[PDB]
């Protein structure tokens, strides 16, 4: 898996289930073409987003709705979203975690990158 | 002062100094325009983007350039940079001020709001 | 004011006010001595703990009764309290900021030390 | 596994390997007790730790070394250790994960808690 995203509740303790991830890769004309999306499961995580062979150099932008996760569980949170934006495999493959923690008014995220 | 960005640096246990900053408005037409910019002070504050009068109820980003200050201290990063979406809206009234922690690999957002 | 507590709360997006701080000093015999104590204010804040004169380089401890905090919302916490533990050291004049962001189930905490 | 401990390092973007964590339970008498203890493995973490069945209701405090592993990669960082402390098991078996993610000047702790 080159890239995976791991999502957790900080208010819960726990993962945080079903929620929805968008990633877009930087066009050519600079614009943000859709690349991947998918949904976390029930251990917090979404794998299979991608494969080697299309996961080529770019500028990658991953979008977590974490305001759709907190009004489910009734609570109106402060962000619209989470997103990072990075740029991926310039030095060659590597694989990529990104990891969010989520509370209502404040989230962290930190990425792990290790070389197959 | 009702928008105020503070900004930290967790390797060094310091103000993040010199960091630019840029916030955007949402459009009708859904595209980002720019609102207000500066750079943050000693203190790694940066005060006076609006006023009451023209912050208006919206959607806005503040896009924080981490990649340029962790490349002046010699440090690869990993972002591109650090994004904040939020909406802002009127119920009695709101400061808002939007911190963050930064580490190469990792940082942390955190949105206080308080009423005078 | 060479030592400052400030605590925030990421669930309400809220200076986390009347916690309960308490800062400890190793001993000789390597037990904690209580040193100073208060509660934080309005703005989440507590000043005021000790002075230049009497903050000499050592061992401390800042103990942040956060159990209590939640208790008080409601909500049910993973955490006893909130701990951090460190050297102080002259080299140059030193003001410490502790700063600590609450979370039921998770916090984070982050010195920021600078010269006047 | 009822406990397991993770850390990651927010400046390499990398697992922290091979550091060390003690865990102690309060006694009867207030006084902390030696449980267990090991060091992080090449994935960042520590499994192992403990039984189901000695794992009892009780106070615990994981303490994670968290200066000796900065000292190694040459930064002198400000924490002496990173410490958690909490209630296990009250309410029945949970199976817990401590998770810390380092840096320098700052560091934050999340716990995962599930049913087993």
């Amino acid at each position: 898996c080159p890239l995976m995203v791991k999502v957790l509740d900080a208010v819960r303790g726990s993962p945080a289930i079903n929620v929805a991830v968008h990633v877009f890769r930087k066009a050519a004309d600079d614009t943000w073409e859709p690349f991947a999306s998918g949904k976390t499961s029930e251990s917090g995580e979404l794998h299979g987003l991608t494969t080697e062979e299309e996961f080529v150099e770019g500028i990658y932008k991953v979008e977590i709705d974490t305001k759709s996760y907190w009004k489910a569980l009734g609570i109106s949170p402060f962000h619209e979203h989470a997103e990072v934006v990075f740029t991926a495999n310039d030095s060659g493959p590597r694989r990529y975690t990104i990891a969010a923690l989520l509370s209502p008014y404040s989230y962290s995220t930190t990425a792990v990158v290790t070389n197959p």
